[PDB]
């Protein structure tokens, strides 16, 4: 094969053509992402039942679907919420991995089995099944620049001609509106309906009957006369479109010719909801989109096409409105992308001058610099076809692979180098011997550094998805890199490399020569002292034991976390009133945080868009959430400018603030995975206690959390109790008085909440109409007897007399977990302190509460444990992997065994690297140690081979070892040198996800350095030791 | 390898018999269809709001449907109609390629969380997904030749007896029926129900509580009472109505030959056979006639498998031909019979093997496949040309056996083989990875070139080398030698030339730079031409069929209608009678929607042999009757052929949408489109320029005082329960006829419901029971509405269909009518679908796919022979074959279309085959160490013959095709014309260029 290609340079080029060829067209045809989906998918089942109290629909509902959903396929955990306002929504997450559609199907088989338990009611109402997708792709604001447009204005607008094209964008699975279009609102008062003796269905069956469009025939239809000359459509009425002709409704005519116009019992108007989200932008009045990615969608794309749309709808906006994107999440996208692009350019630059140092011709520079574009290309081919996307794990993994695919390709060059200025052969001879020398040294480097990433592949989760990422990308680049070493770089050794034995290089002064004065010098003095430490066995036993002992020192002081985190340019600010507080007290918060972020950091901040109140759909208005988007990384500051330093700022001020609750809070690393930064707890009551209990247990939590120093930013993901009506309506004295079920529930969903009931064409558009009660009726446990609801007879029931309603104090909002009523507490770890910290702090500190009250972690606090569990698995299997190949390999078991000696040597300097720098031990780190496992075991194949063919050729042990230590110091050091200075940019790289690059560099960088520095030295022992044991 | 057989011939014998009748079983079970699923699927979403208008039912079920649908897996576009009818088709189509199946699944699945959205009464109604056939596979019609059997009685019947059994034969998705079953009509008469103080409502309830035993005659519902008195007399409902055994539906008037008739659509199912399934239906319908009532004849108004077959035969013949010529050729160069035969006997063995392959892929004998065919019969001979060519030179100089003759031939030449076949493959292969319609075409013939090309290596160094050492006889210079007649004449002018050509080769060698300035201005010649070149997509087909519309003015009636029809049959019954088998008309159907001003008319042709090849061509007697049908001003009427693929488009031409990008107004959109018709109508460069759709019509819409409704104590319900009844039509229950369950309607008389003054003329029962006259309460007024709306990727669109003028492009069609779009109002912007949507991705992509062919081209002969100076002498010669392709295609009149790109592929494979012939020994000559001009010299003179008799098979085998005149004659002239002039210029440009370039490279760069 090597011998082939040599004598057929032509073949070899064209094959790197052609992979190249390919590269470039999957290149251009990969799809770009920051991370693929590493989400646990989710199905949210909904149920509502109104005007029903949160515990009697936890109770009736959301207990009876969990228990009919337990036992699906790879449901990982149930979590479940019951809202005041009638709506209960089971979520269901599944395993990493698990397709949606699946476990869609599943559910919605559960449901078909539990809906007959369900009330007939809720069964009526209906119960939906689908796949949620809550990542907010970005979120628009719309702000009238002249202020001629009001905010309500800004909001019909929005909602009547952006909501709807936007919502047809592909990838755009629901857009959210921060405001809402007006409504032909119908506002019943029941002093009148009394007065009237009309009921609210009277009214409802009026507007129906007389607000309709219906088609009766043709006139002139096809049985036609002999000479009839048109043929025509018959509508039977129109459409109302003005409020007037609301009001003219006639509901009755009494015998003596009056009538009892709607307008006469109600009030109309073309306004809006109640509680319209009070969203503003920069202390504006704007309304706002919060577009939400489909799942299964590339972001970008879904982005660009939104944006691109919603430019195309900008050119045809009434005069003086403008949007502005608040929240945009490809800015940190692209960015991260682009320098990750940067780094791996001067890794190949940095490669590049390390191979020139070694091998002062520029040739023999080149010919493994033309390695890199081959397999680099041939990796984003093999990307392509197995369906992987251009992301940061990727690119990662491209940037650690240059290093290692590089190895063979010097190993060969300097292979020839060497033989053609030793023995003085011919380029065409020497890389002929050269080959036929190192053949069997390639394949093992390619083992050993392939075999430590297969198993990563066999796991599973978010932790093995991630593997999985590396693995395939690191895998197929040893794969080419052992192809392109025996088939393009032997071409070109034969053909590139002139004999330079003409051109004298020897003798030639310079830095150079120098280099090389220095580089000989140090190599005797190694070999004398490898002889002497092989006559010393002992001490540097003794040394190498103590060296494991620092390695499970600092295995066991080295904190852990998951992902770190990266400065996104965002951050969002949640603020919580005291329940019951209106939505005025929260606007006059959220204009001091306003305040505070103008006149503090006006340097960074770009822009903040405020959302106040829960919105029409919700209970309270004492929430309000505040989208800030901060200026380039460039513009910022290194040091102050950072995310999380304006994030510490900014808390210290708002743990200051007492009249409510704030708290700013990084976006997650993960979208799908948790709603924001830090770990993520589910309090259970596992001892059944009362709802009261579980909330005095979460109190305490929070205070104790708040007492540690260790912990920030400790808060509940949920709503204090606050009284709430409970309309009770029994339908058995219902059906005694004869009344409809049907009849009396619209009728409290009209005067409690509000009906809908048909459209009405607004200037050509189409606008809902809905029936609802007065300002001051809200059917309260006073009111509920004015409402009357006619039974069969006719006769005009009150509706105290079959319903009763009372005040009652009660969380509006209950959740349960797994089961179990529990409570969402969110928190983030204090600065300098993993997340894995202070979910340890978080336990102790569950585990100083009352008992019954145990903990469980989800979303990504869950999967960092399940990754924290199963990395020593890992290790292990990936380290048995590579002994296995290796004895394979030799077809022996004492030189497997002597390198698997080498690598704890890596990793002692892998774990010092990182504990200097005050990284943790993540998922990256993991796949880096791994890195160093493989690296350890490239350097020590590439002496003990060697050897191990001496020995067996029959020259002594100690005579071998040296003579191999003696010409191999140089591969081993310039490979090992070509990878540092290529993760050298990851370790200093600055901006965009600068934090990943250092997580991934820096661990491998310090592995490599104490894998050459001690493996130089202790592979000739662990050599010379087992062949002295297990003689041939 | 070739040694092997060569001792062993009978192994050579046994593959390739074995191989023969691989391809015989293949033939025999192939599957036969005039092309590939080439359209992309289609799946459509059909929900039913009745008693909705068009407005209101696409604002509330065509939208929420789009909005849910948006994020399906490779979905090219969305295209919905909103029907005054009530009935709402979101039509959602993918990638061609997409599995069918999976696409409907996740229509399915996104439609069902959609289903909760939607108002409760389309959810009672239903919404379905299907896949989408609608390819009319045979339109059949029945006429009574008596007359006894009545137009609604012949529907009846249809209806009852023939329908069903057809739509259960297998491969038959649905089957449109222009007809309906018996009803009993009840007309009731205003003036009666006054008499007897009835309203309608009155009746219905009454029919209604009438109804196992169901009445049968018209009798016994004129014996229904409605109301008995107390004198003992009661009110019989043939007292105040009429009562007859009409249709259920009045909608269709179709008329056969100037007679009335009804019809059936019939649509292929999807996946299924279109000529297959035709033939079971045929056959069904042969045995159902056993039992036809005296009179009735079914009698094809539409078909398909006609042309498809006629087609099919044609490319067969010209197959033959293509052998035939390449056996004369061959024999022309090959004095000797055995020789001409042992390249002839590869000819089956590799076509029966690429049958086989064929086979085995799961491809079939379709238009593209077959053509492809007859592109390899002079593509595969190449390399057993050779062969035979080296083995005879031998035997003719050194005098050698046969068999040592062939040792030394297969010996000289195995490397020629292995280049010609893989340069003349390698520029197939990039073909097969594009995708779209274009990349499914270029598949059939990759498939089938590439294998054809691998079996032609694998027989070439196989059963020929067996065939020479054995079959051919030393006779050379016994029985061939001593010619006298033709063939010395022909010998002598043969080596005078050569001579002549070898003494010009050194000629031009000498006088290098005269010809390289002609070589720049050939590659000058060669842009000029790819520039000014007109592009298309498929060639249109005289496939014997074509329709005319008619769409009378918005509010026309049925009557007026079918006198247009009327005057368009007397038309072609006198003006086109020659040509003309048949015309079947049907009121009330159209291409853009159904009603009574819309009619569409199927005209069948004459067989392509009675019909003259020059006046009585589809396209002349269409341009004739587009003149003809100008000049009718009473209504629109356009006469269009069918597509050239049944499910990419409704007709042929451009087909695009022009939609409100931003902003809206239907009526804006409306005007933007009469400003486009007006200017295409102005342009000479498109004819029969129209939109797909339906112009809005006037509504009668009725105001109701609902004060006064209500003072007379009158519900509304029964004030819309009666316009229903008298207007519209009322299904009061069944009836039993001839054991068939029946449908029973109750509607006012006609002379009753035909002015907007005739609702004063009905009565409603208020709460008292008092007759109340509608004009109490009843004001009626005219207004305007749009019977069918459409949307296109979600905005608001309206569908302009056309065609190119004679002498123009589709391609050159498509942008002047993107120059239009421009003229409009700010706003309106324009998007191409259906065949027009795969014209602009296939010229978009075709200069790639030339870059990547010859870049891999270039890399395989680099590869082969480990040198970058051959293949960079060898792709120079390819400007010299296309120019000659580009040249033939402009003077032919043809275009730039995807067969046109097959062949440039071809003319690239063979101008690399001459260059190889050429170079390859050249440069072996002068790795020996031969002087460059003598090796280049000695190669010209040497490879003169092979070259010229595989490029002159080639040329003979393609000329039938570029002369041809059966069916399919367009698609055959496209693809050979090309091709033709290409493998032309390709021999009479490289015999001298090729040289030159060798020559300049290696003295450039010397070995």
């Amino acid at each position: 094969m090597a011998n082939f290609f040599i004598d057929r340079p032509i073949f070899a080029w064209v094959l790197a053509i052609l992979l190249c060829l390919t590269g470039t067209l999957a290149i251009f045809s990969l799809p770009v992402e920051q991370y693929p989906d590493l989400a646990p998918p989710n199905v949210r089942v909904t149920a509502n039942y109104p005007g029903a109290s949160a515990q009697t629909l936890e109770n009736t509902v959301t207990q009876v679907i969990e228990q009919n959903m337990t036992g699906l396929d790879n449901l990982m955990y149930m979590s479940s919420q019951s809202s005041g306002t009638g709506q209960a929504s089971v979520t269901l997450s599944f395993k990493a991995g698990t397709d949606p559609d699946e476990a869609v199907q599943q559910v919605q088989n559960q449901l078909q089995s539990a809906m007959r338990k369900l009330p007939q009611a809720v069964q009526n109402q209906g119960v939906t099944v689908r796949k949620t997708g809550d990542t907010n792709i970005l979120t628009i604001a719309f702000v009238s620049t002249d202020g001629s447009m009001d905010k309500q204005d800004i909001a019909d607008y929005v909602a009547s001609n952006i909501q709807d094209p936007l919502s047809r964008v592909n990838g755009v699975g629901d857009i959210d509106a921060y405001g809402s279009q007006y409504s032909m609102r119908i506002w019943l008062d029941p002093a009148k309906l009394n007065s009237f003796q009309m009921t609210a269905k009277d009214v409802t069956d009026a507007i129906e009957s007389q607000n309709a469009q219906i088609a009766v025939g043709q006139l002139g239809g096809t049985p036609s006369v002999d000479k009839q000359a048109l043929n025509a459509t018959i509508n039977a009425q129109s459409l109302l479109q003005t409020p007037e002709q609301f009001r003219d409704i006639t509901l009755r005519v009494n015998q003596d010719g009056s009538e009892v116009r709607l307008g006469d019992v109600a009030t109309v108007e073309m306004g809006a909801e109640k509680y319209d989200y009070l969203s503003r932008f920069n202390g504006k009045p704007a309304s706002g989109l919060g577009v939400k990615l489909a799942s299964g969608a590339n972001e970008m794309a879904t982005a660009e096409l939104v944006l691109n749309r919603l430019d195309e709808l900008a050119q045809y906006f009434p005069h003086g409105l403008e949007y502005k994107v608040a929240y945009e999440t490809t800015s940190f996208v692209k960015a991260s992308i682009e320098d990750v692009v940067k780094t791996l350019l001067e890794a190949i630059a940095l490669v590049f001058l390390v191979m020139y140092l070694f091998l002062q011709n520029f040739r023999a520079t080149l010919i493994p610099t033309i390695a890199v574009p081959v397999v680099l290309m041939g990796t984003f081919s093999v990307l392509y076809a197995f369906g992987y996307s251009v992301n940061t794990l990727t690119m990662f993994a491209m940037v650690l692979a240059i290093g290692l695919l590089v190895d063979d390709a010097i190993v060969v060059v300097e292979n020839v180098e060497r033989i053609m200025s030793e023995e003085g052969l011919t380029p065409r001879e020497a890389t002929r011997k050269s080959m036929g020398q190192i053949q069997g040294a390639l394949v093992g480097i390619a083992m050993v550094l392939s075999a430590v990433f297969v198993p990563m592949a066999f796991f599973g989760g978010t932790t093995g998805a991630i593997y999985r990422q590396f693995s395939i990308t690191i895998v197929a680049a040893m794969v080419l890199s052992v192809l392109v070493a025996m088939i393009l770089t032997p071409a070109l050794c034969a053909t590139l490399l002139k004999p330079l034995k003409k051109g004298e290089h020897h003798g030639q002064k310079g830095f150079f020569a120098w280099f090389n004065q220095m580089f000989n010098r140090n190599a005797e003095r190694y070999e004398k002292g490898v002889a002497k430490i092989l006559h010393r066995s002992l001490r540097w036993i003794v040394i190498y034991v103590l060296l494991l002992g620092g390695m499970v020192f600092l295995f066991l002081r080295l904190p852990t976390s998951f992902l770190p985190l990266e400065d996104r340019g965002m951050f969002t600010t949640s603020v919580q009133l005291p329940s019951g507080s209106t939505q005025q007290q929260t606007l006059k918060v959220v204009e001091q945080i306003e305040k505070y972020y103008f006149t503090h950091e006006k340097d960074n901040i770009m822009s903040v868009f405020a959302t106040v109140g829960s919105g029409p759909g919700g209970n309270g208005q004492n929430v309000a959430r505040m989208f800030i988007r901060l200026k380039d990384w460039s513009e910022r500051d290194s040091k102050t400018g950072t995310s999380f330093a304006i994030i510490e700022r900014a808390t210290k001020a708002f743990n200051q603030i007492k009249e409510a609750r704030v708290i700013a809070s990084s976006p997650p690393a993960i979208s799908g995975l948790g709603s924001s930064a830090g770990f993520d707890m589910e309090l259970q009551d596992h001892a059944g206690a009362g709802h009261d209990a579980l909330m005095a247990a979460r109190n305490q939590l929070l205070a104790l959390a708040a007492e540690n120093p260790e912990l920030t930013r400790v808060r509940h993901n949920g709503l204090d109790d606050s009284p709430q009506l409970q309309i009770d309506i029994d339908q058995r004295k219902a059906q005694a008085l004869g009344v409809a079920i049907d009849d009396i529930n619209d009728t409290l969903q009209t005067a409690w909440g509000s009906s809908y009931v048909n459209d009405f064409m607004d200037r050509g558009r189409v606008k809902k109409v809905y029936v609802q009660a007065a300002a001051p009726y809200r059917m309260l446990p006073d009111d509920i007897n004015l409402w009357y609801v006619r039974n069969k007879d006719g006769g005009m029931v009150p509706f105290s007399a079959f319903a009763t309603s009372r005040w009652e104090t009660g969380s509006p909002r209950l959740e349960r977990y797994n089961g179990y009523s529990a409570v969402e507490i969110v928190g983030e770890a204090a600065p300098g302190v993993s997340t894995g910290t202070a979910m340890d702090i978080m336990e102790s500190l569950v585990k100083q509460l009352p008992n019954g009250f145990g903990l469980e972690w989800t979303a990504m606090s869950y999967q960092e444990r399940l990754s924290g569990a199963q990395a020593p698995a890992l290790y292990a299997i990936s380290l048995l992997v590579v002994f296995l190949c290796l004895a394979a390999l030799y077809e022996s078991w004492s030189v497997p065994f002597s390198v698997m000696l080498v690598v704890p040597l890596g990793v002692i300097g892998a774990l010092l690297a990182t504990w200097m720098r005050g990284l943790e031990n993540d998922v990256y780190f993991q796949v880096g140690l791994l890195t160093v496992i493989g690296l350890s075991a490239k350097n020590a194949i590439l002496i003990v081979e060697f050897a191990n063919e001496m020995n067996q050729k029959g020259h002594d042990l100690f005579e071998a070892t040296l003579h191999a230590c003696r010409q191999r110091l140089r591969p081993i050091l310039m490979t090992s040198l070509a990878f540092i200075f290529g993760v050298l940019p990851m370790a200093t790289s600055t901006g965009a996800g600068s934090g990943g690059q250092h997580a991934v560099g820096t661990g491998v960088m310090g592995g490599m350095i104490s894998a050459t520095i001690l493996a130089i030295y202790f592979v000739p022992l662990f050599f010379v030791l087992v062949r002295r044991r297990f003689p041939l």
